[PDB]
């Protein structure tokens, strides 16, 4: 146990020292334009310098109604479907994150305790505002038009600018990284009326007749440069480094009226959050079809069993608003859920109505360690 | 001497506590009711560990039975749902006393932003009052019924890290006290003319208006597991001997232009104040103000503000103005604190006083058990 | 050689009695002057604040009456509006040594920036308890018709000390023999009002009824924040020496000779650490949301860029800091936990790459530092 | 200083045994084709092997004009301008290079003595001349034709194959280099008529309606193996190899009629070379817009004042001809200029006419230390 | 009397606010100094 909690204090220290001895680099890696139609996956090369934090993906794209007389409207998730998947490989091909664009934009959100990188209407006289659309999408795009869209990601490696839990070290010359990025396409991207906007950008009458027209990514690298050098080469948190922060999402079926649907947290991470979508057979409710939502231990003592309006109030409290219709989140950062500390965990829905090929789409951002 | 390692050991403890234990958030107590019928309920909560508050979710639904007038929400609206809340500890000491509108500000205030609210931004994904977590109709027309839904966090812990107030409760085997006094058909609905303070809705329709029902849940916060050692278990002794309170107080006697004070009582650690001018039913976004301040006798004021640059100071704290007539001031990191009474008091200078003129004071308050 | 130990323990000293002062001492906001006058008769004025314990700052308010007298053609608040009420303000302290110099709208940006949000402002929510703009603190009407007469207020933070827990530029004022001046320039009636088709940088409105826009008053109430009841001790008054030898100043200047596609390049002095840049695109009265810009950048020689990056990305990181953007053509770059120091790299210098370049264009540069005394 | 002749005398040692020792290699680092409508920006990967010299770049292209009547011309840079932009990182992420197409070439012919990998027009009945097209494009592509170009940059470490000074030792197997190519796209590679021609490829009345229909690049690295080992390992110059060789180039404005314009050598490197573009605002003249160049100390005096043709003459004494129209070259090679030798020094141009928009694009070339 | 004389580059400026600029607009500036020959 003193190997350990001298191994902490030196990783700690070694954090604190690179933090303060490094510089921080943002640069761009890769840009591309292209139309999906022709090819929607894309294998990015980060570049192999020092220690990387993360990569701010910008997107952006042109979509056009060509209806004859019908409209599309945004559905609730709009533009944080234009990636529908990003996966992430180290130097040594090990997998960190691997999930939707919509968990990802999510989790984005959650940490920066508001909608990410959103613009906040104030009573100001002096014009600051929507003044550069940073995340914009047309909240509809009428029979004959062409709407533009914005929108950007951050794929985290270190959890935040001052831990560098899950950071890669890279400087490894012939040993590349990898982040692949499955953009929507129009299969993806727009969805009929009655059909499910899971996925979607744009669902409505036109969306038959849309077509984007192109589509065009900037990937920045995050980056600390001109790392310390000590009694023994680069000073290093180790445990930072070979720790995995990774984000994920699965889909759980199997749901009745009434009965408890538990989700049980599967693996030996450490669970720093959860979000549970409630795809109700491609409806999305604001809590009206659920009765309760809660964390629950073998113990069968709920720590957290509450109705949706005082769940979503918690929520409230995290990101000053309430994430879109059937989507529900949780906040375990202070104390992850990790199944070898309690019994073992599991999220629980009790749904209230339970729809035709309903499921829950689980996301979760953990640390896991390499070996 | 000492102190010095008495405070040192509560912190210890304290952050031990935080540590080791785990939060639990659980629902103590359900209940729907006609006002018409009762309107005072006390519940009961559960002796389990260090209690830090209560969460009360309240719903109601009313209705306008008038044939053709509406009514509109007061300033205060849904935050009037509850009128009045007391809180007693296992040995018979209260903590909070104080109305639902000034525990509904101090929640706000203790947010940094109106409480459990929903900011309004640019995002094109739909986040926004997706889930009406507090919510009220604007209007409710002749015939119309309309739904409410308000939370109100009541306090003993000062916060989430700080465990100044929190209660023991895992032994002390005699009851705990939570007090709700909630509208009823003679608060809630204000003619026009009349004072709306305490109502939710103001309106020609008042007087036909009624509650179909209301409804509260009360979820209690609290640590479980607390953490063990030699002498038994490990508690933050100060923390568990302070009192963390909310009290409000109504003082009349306004004249014009001259210095209304509210002394501060000795022996409190004052950690904010707020002070409501209802000029005989109206209430006024400053403009019947000369200044505000808070003054030391033999020593001047320490922020004699004209309304504007008082309500300046207040938006840096909750992002935005308390509504008309309702003045709020932080003291938080420099907490007043007399030996003498009143060496310390609140001032008012009003411009203009109507009939019925008064300050409705709120404080939040820190103060020893002995 | 070493002995570089005295540094290590000035700091600790200089740390130490921060705390102590900040303990000890109660925080004052006392009004010091204030005046309703008539620009067209006088719009520049020198405040002499109170000389008491140790001086944080000064709040500003200012109001004023805008009566719109065309006939026919209305005027609408030109992108900083209300921030331009004053023009410039400048501070010196007792030694006579300038502090802030600079322009009302870069003052307030750098409030804005150093609260996280528009300073000031009033966010809107979904509550239905009646919160929102009540007290109207900072306000103007965002068109004044012909014929109508318009009501502003808006304030603005002078800083010495650089926040309320860190007294770093700080000022003592204890000697009753030289005063601390503070000169505020305000708008007058021929800064406030632009006409159609000319610059409206440093105007409240614009619009074809400008011509006839006139002032009615402004008032201006001067609120001086300080410590007092300073603490003592063996050696007199504990007091952080490094903090009160600092200053800690926000300061703009103006830079021409932009050509399109080229890196223009606007180099940081040595000396100063800069906490903050703020770069203004004036593109000849033009002001555009990033579509005139190729990228920006923070550049060390050896052609090493930290962050160069097109407009929007930019915009993105800002909105990290404000929760918005700032208006149309205005940058800001926080360096705030590593401010940019050319003794700790080479020389450095802020990048603008335009993609187009109108006739008089510039870059406006607003800068937030701390520096020596001595 | 003793120290220092020293260091010196070891250093020229070590690399005259490097040289002797050591034998180079120039082999295929990587290859690929595509269309700059979908990217055009790409991270090439070093090899991770001895010391790196530089890097020679093949790059190709199709360019179709399908205007319905009119042709295009190629700019005075023509197939220079195909690579926009390139930028190097070594193994420590320090940057050397970051300069365009454009200089670097001007840069390869200055110091082959002669435009860069020409071929030289001579009397032999004997059938050599252009043979193998190795740097190329049509005069002309005219409204429906495809015409066909290829370009050569060499991206230099190594100051020159006998001197190491700038060079890299990339034999950290973890830390990888980075080549940064930004290539032309439709955007920057066709210019209209009467719109400035400074970075485009072709300029004529059908320029909207060209394309490229592809580009490839193929990268080549020179380095040398098989370094020589003594009683300490390596046998390096270390001077050499801390040292950093680069060009960057910059945009001044600011010009009026019969008033010097100052360009100041703002930095304490050594500057070996300086090159001077005088776009006037789109239009590129051969002197006639200008009184005279010169290089001048604070001591207010001129080292080499020249009148625009004189100021050619040297330059035609040193590649055989002149630099394109506006371009204007300076050698300093021997004794680079350094602000702490002398005062202060200026580049300066005092223009005869100025137009709207006119501005001087400065291009250096230069060594400083890595610390 | 008082030379303008600093050790740092730029520790002193001359300054010219402008109320209006035309096209080519510029500032000739003409110096009288000291200086060490060393």
């Amino acid at each position: 146990a003193l190997r350990n909690q001298q191994a902490m204090a030196a990783n700690l220290q070694a954090r604190q020292i690179v933090l303060q001895q490094s510089y921080p680099v943002i640069q761009q890696v890769e840009t591309q334009t292209f139309d999906p139609a022709n090819r929607s996956v894309f294998d990015v090369t980060p570049a192999n310098v020092g220690i990387v934090k993360g990569f701010l993906v910008k997107v952006t794209a042109a979509i056009t109604n060509n209806h004859a007389t019908e409209a599309v409207a945004l559905t609730d998730f709009g533009p944080a479907n234009l990636v529908q998947r990003v996966i992430y490989y180290d130097p040594d091909n090990q997998r960190h994150t691997e999930t939707s664009g919509w968990h990802l934009h999510f989790v984005n959100t959650a940490k920066q305790g508001a909608p990410f990188l959103s613009s906040m209407v104030t009573d100001s006289p002096i014009k600051y505002g929507d003044v550069m659309n940073v995340i914009d999408a047309p909240a509809t795009i009428a029979a004959g038009a062409t709407g533009e869209l914005t929108m950007y990601y951050w794929v985290p490696l270190a959890y935040s600018e001052t831990d560098l839990t899950g950071a890669v070290l890279a400087n490894v010359p012939q040993s590349k990284q990898r982040l692949k990025l499955e953009f929507a396409n129009n299969n993806t991207a727009f969805a009929a009326v009655g059909a499910n906007p899971l996925e979607a950008i744009y669902q409505g009458a036109g969306a038959a007749d849309c077509e984007f027209e192109e589509i065009s990514y900037t990937v920045y690298q995050s980056y600390l440069d001109q790392l310390p050098v000590g009694q023994n080469g680069y000073i290093l948190p180790l445990i930072d480094l070979s720790t995995l922060y990774n984000l994920e999402n699965s889909a759980q079926a199997g749901l009745t009226p009434n009965v408890d649907f538990v989700v049980q947290y599967a693996n030996l991470y450490r669970y720093l959050s959860t979000i549970a979508v409630f795809d109700n057979g491609g409806s999305f409710n604001a809590g009206t079809d659920i009765n309760y939502l809660s964390q629950r231990t073998a113990n069968f003592s709920d720590t957290r069993k509450l109705d949706p309006k005082t769940w979503a109030a918690q929520t409230r409290r995290r990101i000053a608003t309430d994430f879109p219709k059937g989507v529900y989140y949780c906040d375990n950062r202070d104390k992850p859920i990790y199944t070898l500390q309690y019994g073992n965990v599991g999220f629980v829905v009790n749904p209230k109505t339970v729809n035709q090929n309903a499921r829950l789409l689980m996301g979760y951002e953990y640390f896991t360690s390499r070996t």
